[PDB]
């Protein structure tokens, strides 16, 4: 850990400014205060926040591999925490609306946010925008005398955008996006058409990899002033091989892990690493099981998929691509080792935290 | 005329950089650009455009009380559209969220977006996004190395929480404030505990006047270079006291006013409206008319309507709103001709927008 206490102490130092600027800015009530701060714990906390430790952990070996006076250095962990909750807060607004688009009813245990009784989709929806809203707020105030400001701003709206069309991606997807038209409906169910093993990897990579990998990675380098010491290219590359391979990962552990959540890939019909691998590679009267048992709710649909999924070896086929993945990561730290071996230690923890997740 | 062909010119130049820029970073495919580009058209286009053309106003306003050449004058007509069409989309955005929200049928007589064919809820809440996405990504790209840019994606994502806030305000008057909560669930029917002048206020002035009245005020002499020739806390009151007046007044005609003077029913008394008429009645009325009052609100009966409207008149709120207007005449002029003394052209740009909410 480490750097959990701090990062939990920022939160709480965050969501003070927070709300405390809502009471100056816009004559915030001690009710409603009340509800943004149980809205601000609910949708943000629970997690075992990788992507905002990640800008801490980053930023520190840089720093590090600076000589600063200790007094810098803490200003580095406040502005790596502080990025850290930007990320953290991005993705819960992502979570908030995404949950409400999918009716999903639960997450991490509990219901989600739009499902707690006095909440609802219709304040649910604009509670997640007041949290990306949250997110740059943090940014404006904390960096304000900060050289990195601008570079913040412009790479975390980038991400936002990026993030938006992965989700585009992922919910046009259930239809030939050819016969995607705004004024007819295609409706209910998929045909399969974009689920190809590319056009997955297409929907992770804007979806999840960019907010998840690259963006801690960079806020890292930004905070720590140290972005112009590491290659753009190798910066990308390994954010979009770790992410690809992040999400492979919880596709497969969704349908094949006990795991002691419930995993509901299968009635849900994602478009998922174990779907497109399958439709793409089985024999053609499996394609047809497949397609006639695939996002039903009715638990013998959902075991009969299982099923296919394990005559088809997907669980020892995605270790082997995990062992390719392992290939590729070591080779692109192994490169950027010879560039700046602060960074590529960093990389290789964050690795160690990707890796084999149990 | 004068600026409305340019400001149609530029939307096409911003579509055009905003679909191509998806082609270039994200693989945007052929289908998925001809739907958004069918969402954009739909959602920001057929409006009345005046937030947006209000910045080309006042920006040109100021650009000739500088009298400069002919090359930069353009550049700063080129760049009060682009922030014109950054306010729109801004609108555009909490539009698609907001029918949504309130599960809305119309939107300037068509099927609001969500609500079209080929368009659910679960897509159209990310379609949100992406529109909110777009207007920073317009700042990001045409103002790259435009000396004002930090300033317009600070002033931009400050009216966005602004107007989150305003929204929540709006969202949080069905019960009791002291009953919310998220963990109890309340009644969708209200009580009227938060129908009072102050609440009103709250509603009007973050929901809307931010975005309506401050924003293209502040982004035309933003890209004009003139912020620094006007008082902020002058223009800025003006903007709140015009933004409230505005909705005050809308409340009273919904009424009172025939449906020949604005082509439009006249429905606020049977949606059960957080009017400004409500408030007023509510808040100063004999406790007989008040329970009389709830007794007939918010139902469709012709009956129950003319009710309302008879207790309307018999608490004299016409009067009360003619004495309220006339203190709004008195205080915007008053600020005016403050303005007047330090800036003769941008008196006459809030002159020719206050002449138009009268
Ligand atoms: O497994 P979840 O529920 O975390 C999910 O990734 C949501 N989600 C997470 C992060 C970003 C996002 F846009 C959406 P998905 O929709 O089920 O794939
Ligand atoms: O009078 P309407 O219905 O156009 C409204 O102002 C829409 N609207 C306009 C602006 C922001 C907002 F989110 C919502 P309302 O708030 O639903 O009454
Ligand atoms: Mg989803
Ligand atoms: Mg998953
Ligand atoms: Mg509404
Ligand atoms: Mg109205
Ligand atoms: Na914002
Ligand atoms: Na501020
Ligand atoms: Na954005
Ligand atoms: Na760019």
């Amino acid at each position: 850990m480490a750097h959990m206490e701090r990062f939990q102490k920022v939160y709480e130092e965050v969501q003070e400014f927070l709300l405390g600027d809502a009471e100056k800015r816009f004559e915030m009530d001690v009710h409603r205060k009340g509800y943004l701060k149980s809205m601000m714990d609910t949708t943000c906390l629970g997690g075992k926040y990788n992507r905002g430790l990640c800008v801490v952990d980053v930023a520190e070996a840089m720093a590090k591999d600076t000589q600063m006076d200790a007094a810098a250095m803490e200003r580095v962990l406040h502005d790596a925490c502080v990025c850290g909750w930007m990320i953290e807060m991005l993705q819960a607004h992502f979570l908030v609306e995404d949950d409400i688009m999918d009716h999903s009813k639960t997450r991490r245990g509990k219901p989600c946010w739009y499902l707690h009784p006095g909440v609802t989709a219709q304040v649910a929806i604009n509670d997640g925008l007041i949290l990306l809203a949250w997110a740059t707020q943090m940014a404006l105030h904390y960096f304000a005398d900060r050289p990195f400001l601008a570079e913040v701003l412009r790479v975390f709206h980038d991400v936002d955008l990026t993030t938006t069309i992965g989700q585009l991606y992922d919910v046009t997807s259930m239809v030939d996006s050819a016969k995607l038209d705004a004024k007819v409906a295609h409706a209910n169910t998929t045909d399969y058409v974009e689920y190809t093993p590319f056009n997955h990897r297409r929907i992770v990579v804007y979806k999840t990899a960019y907010y998840t990998y690259w963006l801690p990675l960079v806020m890292g380098l930004l905070v720590s002033g140290t972005l112009e010491k590491v290659d753009k290219k190798a910066t990308h590359k390994v954010a979009m091989v770790m992410g690809e391979y992040f999400q492979v990962q919880d596709d497969v552990m969704d349908c094949f892990t006990p795991p002691e959540k419930i995993g509901t890939d299968i009635e849900d019909a994602k478009c998922s690493w174990l779907a497109v691998t399958f439709l793409t590679t089985a024999p053609a009267e499996k394609v047809a099981e497949f397609k006639a048992n695939y996002g039903s709710t009715d638990p013998a649909a959902v075991a009969v998929i299982k099923q296919l999924y394990t005559e088809q070896n997907l669980l020892a086929r995605f270790e082997e691509y995990e062992k390719a993945v392992v290939a590729e990561v070591e080779q692109l730290i192994a490169a950027l080792e010879a560039q700046n071996a602060a960074f590529a230690a960093s990389v290789k923890v964050l690795w160690s935290k990707t890796y084999k997740r149990q």
